[PDB]
């Protein structure tokens, strides 16, 4: 019952653009709120993708492969799943395994990928997919695992144990200030209520 | 490594900002980001917080309480958990606590509090406290949950199985095509992966 009636500009960056959007509710009434875009969005399934890659050795606890890099916008540095842009007819998996490369070195192999989910639905659009990799860290292929960042990206490389995520994430953030990802903590949060 | 040299503004809103962040990469180079940052910021805390009610009846499996409404920047509804702003001089764990008591008119206890974990880093400097509540479904206090919602909240409420809640996640995303919240998906996928 409730649609969306306008979108006002306010302002616009290269990358970003702030609107004003105004709203129809369920009574009848009509309402504004702000939010904001990514300019670079195209007709796609979605903005990006978020990778959980699942390391797998052999006689070893599964790790969990997290990449450390200061964000601005953050002012800091942050604790993340893998993740970056998905390119024009280019899948959702396609994307994932490509980006895993390019940040961590790892080759995975596909395991299972989400629908669209929004990223911060009270202030963007932004949606991505999470894609679930697993890494044969026995294969010779992922033995010596070499990173290819982007010109302008300075990445860190984070592997933990899957057993023991959520404690193990305390012990970084308690080693020196740095702020974990929401998505990875909700992961490291449910390992535990799981079981 | 890396540090902000300045955060000179670009636009501005009632509750949203856009900026200019200038920082330095490790090797000394100045650079540039756009950052969006919530003018409705308190100092000393977190944006806001995200509640992961755990409904506990004697005679049914754990659920998990979520809620849906539509979102204006994704011009849809979304699957979120519980959430709102942390009131001036209000503690993470009793903003939780009112934010789930009007969303889903549902009175629980505190199991557990998170540090501030980042919303989208790339983007914002939004963070969250993301709270862990427990929900006596027996008390006849809980009986029949009876919400009370502010202004213009048009809040729905959705118990979904916690041994099950990515697969019934997935059948809501396809059947009413709306969006499932990246940190509520995030937290169902280390529920299956777990088990
Ligand atoms: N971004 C944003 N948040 C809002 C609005 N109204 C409101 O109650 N909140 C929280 C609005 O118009 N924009
Ligand atoms: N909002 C914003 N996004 C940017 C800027 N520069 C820039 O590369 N981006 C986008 C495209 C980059 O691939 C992406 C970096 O995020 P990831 O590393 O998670 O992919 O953010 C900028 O100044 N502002």
């Amino acid at each position: 019952k409730q649609y969306i009636i306008s979108e006002e500009l306010i302002s616009e960056g290269k990358w970003v653009k702030l609107e004003k959007t105004t709203y129809m509710d369920p009574t009848g009434k009509t309402r504004t709120w702000e939010s904001v875009k990514r300019t670079t969005r195209k007709e796609q399934t979605a903005d990006g993708v978020a990778v959980i890659p699942v390391l797998q050795r052999t006689l070893h606890y599964e790790c969990i492969v997290l990449v450390k890099q200061f964000r601005p916008p953050m002012g800091g540095y942050c604790i993340e799943f893998p993740a970056g842009l998905i390119d024009d007819g280019e899948t959702p998996e396609a994307a994932a395994l490509r980006e895993l490369e390019e940040e961590t070195g790892y080759k995975g192999d596909i395991a299972e990928c989400s629908p669209a989910v929004c990223m911060d639905p009270g202030l963007s659009n932004c949606t991505i997919h999470i894609v679930t990799v697993t890494i044969n860290g026995d294969d010779a292929e992922n033995a010596r695992p070499k990173p290819k960042p982007g010109d302008g990206e300075f990445v860190e490389v984070i592997s933990l144990p899957k057993n023991d995520l959520l404690q193990r994430l305390d012990a970084l953030v308690a080693e020196e200030h740095l702020t974990v990802d929401a998505r990875v903590y909700s992961y490291a949060l449910a390992l535990k209520h799981a079981n």
